[PDB]
């Protein structure tokens, strides 16, 4: 692969390796508040972290990804919009070069500094790998960051930057709670889409939550000095890793609330 978010390998140059890109459940999607429409069907989300554990932490060359153990049913999600269990498996961001830009999903063409994506696969397909086969594979729950107050649970994210600056480092990271990375509110919109990098599958029901959490300039600020080159290279500032908002096409965005 050689896919990326430069000017000659970003979001308009994918189709050519993943023709998928221009498929009919493509993610992201602007949010329009006005014509999502609350479904009274839909099931209070449940959100169980209390026995997550983390492992590692690593910087792919896209963006960094905090890893899980998810050899068992220990953090899960399930309720809301979905039929089963889903396992998480790793989180990680979306971010821009100024506080104007970042999030992949837009609320009303609004753009957020950043978007957090808490990965998990469905269950009933025994791993990952099977799951981002299918129509029903994953589940990502999206929370939009604004810039104001810092978050203490992001921190130990923040700091742990420095020894994964470059592609390809990777850093232990146990016993981090994400917990720490919710809102209060647990209110969503939820569509059927798909991955927002290669291979850009259509594996996906996202589910978005409407109150982004807050965290400081300095907090953001440390994500746009991680490098998307390896260590010896050119240094290339790993900032606006995101994709932009694609056509909704036949779909119509739910809101729970
Ligand atoms: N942002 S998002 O839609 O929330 C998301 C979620 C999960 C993933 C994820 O774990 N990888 C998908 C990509 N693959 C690498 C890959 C890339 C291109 C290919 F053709 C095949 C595989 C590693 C696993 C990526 C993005
Ligand atoms: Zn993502």
């Amino acid at each position: 692969h050689h896919w990326g978010y430069g000017k000659h390998n970003g979001p308009e140059h994918w189709h050519k390796d993943f023709p998928i890109a221009k498929g009919e459940r493509q993610s992201p999607v602007d949010i329009d508040t006005h014509t999502a429409k609350y479904d009274p069907s839909l099931k209070p989300l449940s959100v169980s972290y209390d026995q997550a554990t983390s492992l590692r932490i690593l910087n792919n060359g896209h963006a960094f990804n905090v890893e899980f153990d998810d050899s068992q049913d220990k953090a899960v999600l399930k309720g809301g919009p979905l039929d089963g269990t889903y396992r998480l498996i790793q989180f990680h961001f979306h971010w821009g070069s100024l506080d104007g830009q970042g999030s992949e999903h837009t609320v009303d063409k609004k753009k957020y500094a950043a978007e957090l994506h808490l990965v998990h696969w469905n269950t009933k397909y025994g791993d990952f790998g099977k799951a981002v086969q299918q129509p029903d594979g994953l589940a990502v729950l999206g929370i939009f960051l604004k810039v104001g107050s810092a978050k203490p649970g992001l921190q130990k994210v923040v700091d742990v930057l420095d020894s994964i600056k470059t592609k390809g480092k990777s850093a232990d990271f146990t016993n981090f709670d994400p917990r720490g990375l919710l809102p209060e509110s647990l209110d969503y919109w939820t569509y059927p889409g798909s991955l927002t990098t290669p291979p850009l599958l259509e594996c996906v029901t996202w589910i978005v939550l409407k109150e982004p959490i807050s965290v400081s300039s300095e907090q953001v600020l440390k994500f746009r000095k991680l490098n998307f080159n390896g260590e010896g290279e050119p240094e290339e500032l790993m900032v606006d890793n995101w994709r932009p908002a694609q056509p909704l096409k036949n779909r119509q965005i739910k809101a729970s609330f």
